């Protein structure tokens, strides 16, 4: 049908004290933008320990990809950067709810106290997802959670939206973080560099991390950060 596109009604705005968030965030840490990765990877490490637990009480939890991973590409080409992770995932509402919602008020004023570091204070409470704008004019998010169809969040920052994901089930379960990468944010897409970061923030993270890298003539193959 061509009613969800003609009435718009994939396309959501962000909750005010979200804006705000992505502001502190952003503003915060222009001197330590590296830390976008460490975040994604925790909250990728979260997605995982999560399915893990369901796996524990559900016997059909892993039926849709069996592993336990993330694994993380650059595609210099194309621009991007992609982090996937294998954990539960998230269906249509929650990316809508989880990613565009949000102690919201306490952390308003210790993260502008703390400017006014803040890098742990983005860990602990868990919007550090948002960290991913400091590197990348857009953010898209795929994800197969167990109970829904694979869908695609993504904006640039000043709305986002949904919509169910034309190319079907392609992740089997889990989440795929793709950055648009900013024009000075280049460095991302070498390998060494993802490498160094990832391995520098794999270190604690008890689910195996992968990085798409080359060898020599030359083949690709995933190589274990962890
Ligand atoms: C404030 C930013 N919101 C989130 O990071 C939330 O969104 C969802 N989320 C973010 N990244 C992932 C992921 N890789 N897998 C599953 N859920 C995620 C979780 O519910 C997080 O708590």
């Amino acid at each position: 049908g061509s009613h969800m596109l003609r009435e718009k009604s994939e396309k959501f705005a962000f909750q005010a004290e979200v804006n705000r968030m992505m502001k502190l965030i952003i503003n915060s840490l222009y001197k330590n933008k590296e830390i976008f990765l460490r975040e994604l990877i925790s909250n990728a490490s979260d997605a995982l320990d999560k399915i893990r637990l369901i796996s524990l009480t559900d016997e059909n939890a892993l039926a849709g990809n069996e592993e336990l991973t993330v694994k993380i590409k650059c595609d210099k080409e194309k621009n991007l950067l992609h982090v996937t992770d294998t954990g539960v995932g998230m269906t249509r509402e929650e990316l809508v709810k989880n990613l565009g919602t949000i102690g919201t008020s306490e952390f308003l004023n210790k993260m502008t106290e703390a400017q006014e570091s803040t890098s742990e204070l983005i860990g602990q409470f868990g919007v550090g997802f948002y960290s991913a704008f400091l590197v990348a004019d857009k953010v898209i998010v795929t994800s197969k959670h167990n109970n829904d169809t694979q869908h695609i969040w993504e904006s640039d920052s000043n709305e986002f939206s949904v919509i169910a994901d034309p190319r079907g089930n392609t992740l089997g379960r889990g989440t795929t973080i793709t950055l648009v990468l900013k024009e000075e944010a280049s460095d991302y897409l070498e390998l060494d560099t993802i490498k160094n970061l990832v391995k520098k923030y794999s270190q604690f993270i008890n689910f195996p991390i992968y990085v798409w890298s080359s060898k020599t003539k030359t083949v690709w193959d995933w190589e274990l950060m962890n």
